[PDB]
C-alpha cells in the first residue's frame, strides 16, 4: 500500500478545450484531498497518436494511474494495455474506449442524452420540421453515441426530418462556417442539435448577426455543455435549452477511483453514469456538475 504523497496519477483530457477545466478542477479537488501528486497531461491536438505518446512517459515514469478521456478509442487500445501489465491502473471518464482492458468507464450515458434531446426537441417541434444536427470530431464515441440517441428517438416521430448532421472538430470558426451554411440551404429548418460543446457558441454567434437575426425565435436549439456563450445564449435566447453533464465530478471520481485501485481496495471496478442535467433558462442557476 503506497504513502498517499508517494501515488503519482495522471488525468488527461482530449485536448485544452473548454469544458474540460471543470474535469481538471474536479481532479485536482480530489487529489489534494488525498494527498497524491496530481499531474494534468494536456495533448495538443485530437488525433490519436498524441495521446499514446503521453501514456509511453506515463509507463516510463512508473505513475501509479492514468485516467483518460479518448479521442478516438482504437487509436489507444495497444498502449492502454501495456501500462496495465506494467503495473499502472487505466480508466477512462468523459469518453469511453471499451476495449483498451480500462477498469472502468465514468461519464454520462451518451445515448440516452441524445434520446431525451430528440424527446425534448419532439415534443417542443409538436412532431414537425426539418431539423440538423452539428457534432465536433466525427471519430468521438460519447458524441456519435450522443447523435445514435437524437436518430433513434427522432425515428417516433414522422414529421420530422434530419436533413443535415455535420462535424465541425469543434473548431469554432468551423463550426460558424457550418452553422451559416445550414441556414442558409434550409430556411423552413425548425431545430438545431449541437451535441459537442461548439454547436450551442456557434449557433450563437450566428444567430446574433445581421444577416441571421431574423432566425431568432424561430428556430428550437438544443445545445450540450453550459460554457460561458452557451449560457449567454440561453439567456439571450438564441439556445431554447441545454445538457449539462457533470464533468467535475467525472474528474473528482476519476481520480477517487485511481486511487482506490492503487491503493487494493476498489473490490471490482464498474462504469458510472455521472447523470445529465436538462436545463433551460428557469433552472440555469441552480444545476450543479
Ligand atoms: O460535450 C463535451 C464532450 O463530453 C467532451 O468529450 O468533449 C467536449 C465537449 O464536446
Ligand atoms: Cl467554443
Amino acid at each position: 500500500m503506497k504513502d498517499a504523497k508517494d501515488i503519482s496519477v495522471a488525468v488527461i483530457p482530449k485536448v485544452a478545450v473548454p469544458f474540460f477545466d471543470d474535469c481538471n478542477k474536479g481532479a485536482k479537488t480530489a487529489a489534494d484531498k488525498a494527498g497524491v501528486k496530481y499531474q494534468w497531461v494536456v495533448p495538443q491536438n485530437t488525433q490519436g497518436s498524441t495521446q499514446v505518446q503521453i501514456i509511453e512517459d506515463l509507463i516510463s515514469r512508473h505513475v501509479d494511474g492514468i485516467a483518460i478521456s479518448v479521442n478516438e478509442p482504437k487509436s489507444v487500445e495497444s498502449v492502454m494495455k501495456r501500462a496495465e501489465q506494467s503495473g499502472i491502473k487505466v480508466l477512462t471518464y468523459d469518453s469511453d474506449s471499451p476495449k483498451s482492458g480500462r477498469s472502468m468507464y465514468i461519464g454520462t450515458n451518451n445515448e440516452q442524452a441524445g434520446a431525451t434531446m430528440a424527446e425534448t426537441m419532439g415534443k417542443a417541434l409538436n412532431g414537425q420540421g426539418e431539423v440538423a444536427i452539428i457534432t465536433g470530431q466525427l471519430g468521438a464515441v460519447n458524441l456519435n453515441e450522443r447523435i445514435a440517441g437524437i436518430k433513434k428517438g427522432l425515428a417516433k416521430y414522422p414529421g420530422i426530418k434530419v436533413v443535415e448532421t455535420q462535424g465541425t472538430d469543434d473548431d469554432l470558426a468551423r463550426g460558424v462556417s457550418v452553422v451559416e451554411t445550414t441556414l442558409r440551404a434550409h430556411p423552413n429548418l425548425k431545430g438545431i442539435f449541437g451535441v459537442s460543446q461548439v454547436g450551442g457558441p456557434a449557433v450563437a454567434k450566428v444567430l446574433n448577426t445581421r444577416e441571421f437575426g431574423a432566425m431568432k425565435g424561430k428556430l428550437e436549439v438544443l445545445a450540450f455543455d453550459d460554457l460561458p456563450d452557451t449560457l449567454k445564449g440561453l439567456k439571450d435566447g438564441y439556445i431554447q435549452g441545454i445538457m449539462v453533464q457533470r464533468p467535475v465530478t467525472m474528474g473528482s471520481l476519476a481520480v477517487d477511483h485511481l486511487v482506490a485501485q492503487i491503493q487494493g481496495q476498489e473490490g471490482q471496478p464498474k462504469d458510472i453514469d455521472t447523470g445529465v442535467t436538462v436545463v433551460t433558462k428557469d433552472n440555469m442557476t441552480s444545476y450543479t456538475k
